[PDB]
RNA sequence: AACAUAAUUAAUUUCUAGACAUCCGUUUAUGAGAGGAGAUAAGUCGUAACAAGGUAAGCAUACUGGAAAGUGUGCUUGGAAUA
């Protein structure tokens, strides 16, 4: 799923709430809320912001 | 070359990339050298035309000649024509 999102946002192409919504539901780690907050963060900085 | 994402306010992205370089030609300038026309203007050689200009003149054409010009053939009068 890191690499889907990451190809959008290079790009430049709107990324799906659905997208962002399995990311953070599979967090399995402490390590992983790192990614997920990097990833969270993209998304609040993308054209589908609001639809978080 | 023209799709793909996205969508419980809605929008994003694509909506391209080479080759428009030489031209085939066309004008003008330059002019080795070879000619023409005109004027300069004292000359040279003849006297072709104007008088029946001393072989009437001229036209087309041909040949010939230092040069005007000469000769032929047909035509013209812009000549003459009684012995
Ligand atoms: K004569
Ligand atoms: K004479
Ligand atoms: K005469
Ligand atoms: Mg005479
Ligand atoms: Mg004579
Ligand atoms: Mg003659
Ligand atoms: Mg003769
Ligand atoms: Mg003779």
């Amino acid at each position: 799923l890191a690499s889907l999102m990451d190809k959008a946002y290079e790009r430049k192409l709107p990324v799906s709430s659905l997208s962002i919504s399995r990311f953070v539901d599979n967090i399995a780690s402490r390590e992983d809320l790192d990614s997920a907050e990097y990833y969270l963060y993209k998304f609040r900085h993308s054209p589908n912001c609001w639809y978080l």
